[PDB]
């Protein structure tokens, strides 16, 4: 899988997931969501988040996605502030690696698109 070559190696890829994983638990603001959740699923969820940010989709079909995430919005009171916290954490991880600042802005723009936030937030 030479695709990982772009990342700069597979070792670095796992390093980001491992560190990022702890950031979620470290963040008390969203820890309640992960207070009781199977770590197995989290591995995929967190992995998808990083992958989605590096290359999200302008439009995604699937009411099911909104049905679940929206449920959190009304039941747990999830808002854009929560999303920003998770996304902000990702930016910090990139800084540690030393990725040029120019890319950090572009990377955030990928998910920054409100087109993705609406599906998740379902405002
Ligand atoms: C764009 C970002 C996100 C994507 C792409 C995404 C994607 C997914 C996907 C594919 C699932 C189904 C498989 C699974 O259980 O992980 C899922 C489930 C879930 N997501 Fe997300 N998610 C995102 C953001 C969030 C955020 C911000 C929260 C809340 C902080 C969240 C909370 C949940 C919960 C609680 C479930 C479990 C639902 C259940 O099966 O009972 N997700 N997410």
């Amino acid at each position: 899988s030479t695709l990982y070559e772009k990342l700069g190696g597979t070792t670095a890829v796992d390093l980001a997931v491992d560190k990022f994983y702890e950031r979620v638990l470290q963040d008390d603001r969203i820890k309640h969501f992960f207070a009781d959740v199977d770590m197995a699923k989290q591995r995929a969820h967190q992995k998808a988040f990083l992958t989605y940010a590096f290359g999200g989709t302008d439009k995604y079909d699937g009411r099911y996605m909104r049905e679940a995430h929206k449920e959190l919005v009304e039941n747990h009171g999830l808002n854009g502030e929560h999303f920003d916290a998770v996304a902000e954490d990702l930016l910090a991880t990139l800084k540690e690696m030393g990725v040029p600042e120019d890319l950090i802005a572009e990377v955030a723009a990928v998910a920054g698109a409100p087109a993705h936030k609406r599906d998740v937030l379902n405002q």
